[PDB]
């Protein structure tokens, strides 16, 4: 069926996905559960769009069944491509929800550590009484440091609740006790890295390419001829799962890609041989033109998610060096305040920037993980062992 154990490496994460797949609900209900779960924890957190994190074929599926009656939905969803599309969405949505859960716990723990340190900072400032011209200013500042920490902790406790609700919906039942006692996000690896040199033929398993090839078979076209004409044969990834030079070369210069379609095999058994070797005439067939566009969108989608990930990993490293400088700045501020050389504003300003940067680091790490989950989908379901 669908392969995901090579991508989802964490044992607890593997357990959740297996329970979501083993649920006895029908695919129409599974579609309704994924919709409800995303609304609980994902759609409205796009502020920091109902289709966020969905590939082209997922958007196709969810829009098609929404336009249909229940009878039509159950029949549309019985096809092999529709079944694979719902499985891919379900596997990915369980992973992104459990990863988001572990991220929101780290955010809560960070907000609680900040809350405890700032409560002791506010205690130390009030102890050293002084003239109210500036001392009263330091007291209000120290209190609004604690206030921002308390508010952040409350936001993350609520987001943890939403993650656990959506996770229960996605697996169709109560959460196992292993979720309650899972190791913090930190630096441990839950996803496996994409292998180097993934073949583009993996995209044949995309539900939107399967349906496009099915339409051509029913229209009496030869799929082999169509692949030769419109389906690039390149590697998709390079070292450490970055975009391969072949894939980046297809989109060098932007605009429309640089793949050159050529007709060497007749796509249709009918019509004159001259018509079978002219691209313009073959593109007037709706199933050939749709097939050609579906392949360009599939490759473009794969390149876009690889670049998106590279951007997020860049932001993580930038945020870490920023946290490195702010940590030292706050240390040199704490030192000058303890001696009395400078006022407390320097500690206040540095701590407030440090805590904001530490929260951003977690969100940027999660976005990198999320984009790997999305790339697992855009490939048609990861890679073969």
């Amino acid at each position: 069926e669908l392969g995901w154990r090579n991508f989802l490496a964490d044992a607890q994460l593997q357990q959740l996905v297996a329970l979501a797949l083993a649920n006895n609900r029908d695919l129409r209900v599974a579609t309704l559960d994924i919709d409800e779960a995303r609304a609980l924890y994902r759609i409205q957190r796009a502020a920091q769009d109902a289709s966020v994190g969905l590939t082209h074929f997922e958007i196709d599926l969810f829009g098609r069944v929404r336009s249909l009656s229940h009878a039509a939905q159950e029949q549309y969803l019985a096809t092999e491509e529709a079944r694979r599309s719902v499985h891919i969405s379900l596997v990915a949505e369980v992973a992104n929800t459990y990863l988001t859960l572990l991220a929101d716990r780290a955010l809560l723990a960070l907000a609680q550590d900040t809350l405890r340190s700032q409560q002791d900072a506010a205690d130390m400032i009030h102890r050293g009484k002084q003239a109210g011209a500036m001392a009263q200013l330091d007291e209000h500042r120290a209190d609004t440091q604690v206030q921002t920490a308390r508010v952040a902790a409350e936001q993350y406790t609520r987001q943890i609740a939403q993650d656990e609700n959506a996770l229960a919906v996605l697996i169709g039942g109560p959460l196992p006790a292993g979720v309650s006692r899972a190791a913090p996000l930190g630096d441990r690896a839950l996803l496996a890295e994409f292998p180097a040199g993934l073949p583009s033929t993996l995209l044949e398993r995309r539900p939107d390419i399967m349906a496009a090839e099915h339409r051509l078979i029913a229209a009496n076209a030869q799929i082999g001829a169509a692949r030769a004409a419109f389906f690039p044969r390149i590697t998709l990834t390079g070292a450490l799962g970055v975009a391969s030079a072949s894939l980046a070369g297809l989109f060098s210069g932007g605009v429309a890609w640089l793949f050159v379609p050529q007709l060497t095999l007749p796509i249709f058994n009918a019509g004159s041989n001259q018509a079978n070797l002219d691209l313009a005439t073959v593109r007037r067939d709706i199933n050939v033109a749709g097939y050609e566009h579906t392949i360009q969108d599939a490759f473009r989608e794969v390149a876009d998610n690889l670049a998106a990930r590279a951007t997020y990993e860049r932001e993580v490293k930038a945020q870490e060096a920023m946290i490195r400088d702010l940590a030292e700045t706050k240390r040199l501020a704490d030192m000058r305040f303890r001696n009395g050389v400078d006022d407390y504003f320097g500690v206040f300003d540095a701590q407030r920037q440090l805590f904001a940067a530490q929260q951003l680091l977690v969100t940027y790490k999660l976005a990198g993980l999320t984009s790997r989950v999305t790339l697992y989908k855009a490939l048609g379901g990861g890679w073969v062992e």
